[PDB]
């Protein structure tokens, strides 16, 4: 069982999570075709995810990664947008659902920028938009994304669009660069869905 703990907007933990969410919005070449047209979000609530078994898989895998990377797990807080968010908070990240069409191959993707993860809340290319109004730029429906603990360990920095089924020897993750940085992991137990964020994209005035 998963427990969702509501963080209060007065909490420094909440202020930190939203600040990171708001401050990392940037412009995309698709002119917001996938995620929608916005300059800001409207944060409805932020919740801490608590699952005893998913923390066991994650903490077990950190120990393994640090032994292979000189007592350093190189953990980063990264965004994740998925049409599978409900299955992640209950059963965890699963590499059997890796993004086949990814630039850096069949792995699990994470963004530094909330704007990039927002383009995947409804699927690849914004899917067919929100389930109610079939709108990729819907300002009514409450969207969701995760702010995750990601054990990167030894990252392999990639620049070319080279499809990899697994990380290169000695490495635990792949960082791809050219408009923004993409973080790829090949093991589901290398991310923990720390925060579940419920928000809306805002129609500019
Ligand atoms: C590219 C990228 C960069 C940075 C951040 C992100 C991010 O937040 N999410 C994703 C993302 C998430 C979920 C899905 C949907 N899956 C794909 C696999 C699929 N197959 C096996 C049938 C089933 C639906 C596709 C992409 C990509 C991404
Ligand atoms: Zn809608």
């Amino acid at each position: 069982g998963t427990i969702l703990l509501d963080l209060a907007p007065e909490d420094k933990e909440y202020q930190s999570v939203e600040e990171e969410m708001q401050s990392t919005i940037r412009e995309h070449r698709d002119g917001g075709n996938a995620g929608g047209i916005f300059n800001r979000y409207n944060v409805i609530r932020i919740q801490k995810v608590v699952n005893k078994k998913l923390r066991e898989r994650f903490c077990h895998r950190q120990k393994e990664v640090s032994e292979e990377n000189h007592n350093h797990h190189n953990e980063r807080m990264l965004f994740h947008g998925s049409p599978f968010i409900n299955a992640i908070i209950h059963k965890g990240f699963d590499e059997r659902h890796a993004y086949i069409g990814g630039m850096f191959g069949a792995g699990i993707y994470f963004a530094e920028n909330s704007s990039k993860s927002n383009q995947y809340v409804y699927g690849i290319g914004g899917g067919t938009g929100c389930p109610t109004h079939k709108d990729r730029s819907c300002y009514i429906c409450h969207r969701q994304m995760l702010f995750c603990r990601v054990t990167l360990g030894k990252s392999f920095l990639q620049f070319s669009t080279i499809k990899m089924a697994h990380a290169p020897p000695g490495h635990h993750s792949v960082i791809g660069r050219p408009a923004y940085a993409e973080y790829v992991i090949y093991r589901g137990e290398q991310a923990y869905p720390e925060y579940l964020i419920t928000y809306q994209i805002m129609k500019p005035e």
